[PDB]
């Protein structure tokens, strides 16, 4: 238990936390910090990207609550013509589309909402500003959310290119769910290629990609030289 | 509402209760009815198909228990590897399947019973004794049971060479339920040969004997020359 | 279907979504409404007292996400001490305790934060200001989520004064789910009355009051002399 | 692990799938075991004994059934008037005592034809017909139900005399489930007298006989001079 283990341990947890699934308490502390530094920030462009990324997450806050009422209404109605099993089983597989479809618009939406919010943090131009905590904050957020998104359902090769953009972020590639999610998009990616018998290069690009972020992972949260990172490093070796 | 039509508001009832889907009151009254029967006939063969016939029933009872206390287990389980939707759905998808396995293997060992059943009833030659009630009632309810387990796993074709040897039984031919099931049963068929592109002889027999018995299930719950009757009949000629 | 009963059908719905269970759309909204006001009114004190409005709805919005995840937790855990059904019984009784208490501090919490509101506006002395719109939303908004909170706990006295504070604003009184709420806490407290065997002046004065607002109800959203106001006059008179 | 100790963990698991909660697999094995001792018996009294305690275990079955059709019919209907936490409480302890009164009554039904089922076998007056195993097995089950079906609702010092009846049969004294239910028993009891500031005569003899049943428990399954016995010892020591 050093001092570092300690800051490692504490850092891990604040990390998970910070890649938790959106809810009420989460919402609420991140949008009274971005308030607070784009009062610092004072930037129009800054204030538009804030609006934009704050209404795709409220899409997606809203599309929560309407699959918890659409759940509960389907479980309130009475079922006459559902006396056999695969009658049931079909109804199920019916609800679990309409799902689906509604949360597909809700993540279009709220990626609509992203790509507008990148689009204003791209009309900062100032380099200086560029490099301002506030802006570094507000653009790691908005990738997080976007990476979230289509991780949810399961629009693995879609996080790639925006996981790659979030980890070149001041500090983010410390993180170890960036590289965690970044090995199973890429594990996805490897397995699609083995499934549908496509070219050796990108099977083994996709490999070596995966193995880069799995041993990263296990190197920022159990450390280098520990039963762990040892073990990663003799299997790819 | 004359003396045949009360007559035959009470008559649905009773058939539609007869078709339920199998619990202990229905599993009680069936057995202790049949046992009876047994000693009024006081035949080996029929007391032999009447215990295979109990078997397949208790292999039906013991799997709605086994279900029951699986989807239980399932929803007592603490899911920590569940961050995403499409998880969830695979997780669901996976103890469906596990459901559907058990429900397979539980109808194959009942069906074996129930063939066993029909052997022992092969193996009463005489004809007087076939013509008994007692005959014609375990024979019924053997065939009912079989073609309730096959419908439920959505076994439609297989249904139907049985509902067509129970419509034979007595007077089981003015059965709402039997002629409605056997109706659905060659509707799934014609739609089998129009999705496959199966041969125009085989999609209009289908057809046509799906439209014989929604016919005669019209006919037989609301009588003949009546606005439900009439209407059918239109659509047919 | 005239102008003024189209008028009344659509303002009923608008008032009963005024009065809607709090969710996400909602408070974003709501709050997305009073932060304009706020940039309008561009008083010290207003800010302060939304600032205190916004953490108390804040409490009862993740009071609601606590309640679904405790509950997720407590479906999720194996009962192997359950073999009983008085076992299962207290079990569930325990949970719905667990449950009553949080939901009873966030009240407390909620509670304190709208009282600290009311302060806020009680320092907007000058009565022009005191006049304002913005003024009168944010009480008004303050009184209704203060009476919603109160009325989910069964706490119906305690919503009588503060319904009675809000329906003096503005044109509050015209407001049908007011009157409802406030004639159902009159009618708590006679059969309170009733119930204890409390003196007769409290009763009558109970009753009236719950007439009062009993018949008030019915005239904003039936209007007077319909076939609604004229039976509820008929009983009282 | 010693032949004694493998023969004591065996029978414990034994002993704990003899007093399982009912269901069909063990409804069918008992019925059917106890069917062929009827026909071994070939006594009148001990038919129409068996008939009883079969239709006493099949209102159990029934009632199984009962409850979960009403649970699953309450939780297919849309709640209009349903707005506050209250009410909700409110409408599921309504269900609540629905289910508990049908229980009761079930229970009821169930314990006449036990209690008939004991008139039968009160009639076999020969002491050598009396000693027969198959007179101890069918008795034990009917005092094993009777006492199940009681202590199901609560009713733990009505199953006091079953179980002590229950523990002078055969070697039913050997079972640790039946010590284990007595001394719940006369902790209930011990309890209630407590609670109600009862006579210390009384207080101290359902002590003193829970104590009695906790301490055979302990010594049929973790045996004699073990960890666990002598643990027990020393505390009532």
């Amino acid at each position: 238990l050093t001092e570092d283990q300690k800051k490692k341990k504490k850092e891990i947890m604040e990390q998970e936390s910070l890649w938790k699934n959106p809810d009420f308490k989460g919402y609420n502390k991140t949008f009274q910090e971005l308030h607070q530094l784009s009062k610092t920030f004072a930037n129009n462009q800054f204030r538009l990207a804030l609006s934009n990324y704050q209404s795709g997450v409220n899409t997606i806050m809203k599309n929560r609550d309407w699959v918890e009422q659409y759940r509960k209404e389907e479980a309130e109605k009475k079922r006459l013509d559902e006396k056999w099993y695969w009658q049931k089983v079909d109804r199920k597989a019916r609800e679990e589309r309409v799902v689906y479809r509604e949360k597909m618009k809700a993540k279009q939406d709220a990626l609509n909402y992203f790509s507008k919010a990148i689009n204003h943090l791209d009309e900062i131009k100032n380099p200086d500003l560029r490099e301002r905590p506030e802006f570094k904050r507000l653009l790691s957020d908005v990738y997080r959310s976007w990476i979230m998104a289509e991780y949810d359902l399961q629009n693995l090769p879609q996080t790639i290119p925006i996981l790659e953009l979030y980890i070149e972020i001041d500090d983010n590639e410390k993180e170890y769910p960036a590289h965690k999610y970044l090995a199973s998009a890429y594990s996805f990616e490897e397995n699609m290629i083995k499934k549908t018998k496509g070219p050796d290069d990108m099977l083994f690009k996709y490999r070596y990609k995966k193995n880069v972020h799995l041993l990263r992972a296990t190197e920022l949260k159990y450390g280098k030289d520990s039963p762990e990172y040892k073990h990663i490093v003799n299997v790819i070796n």
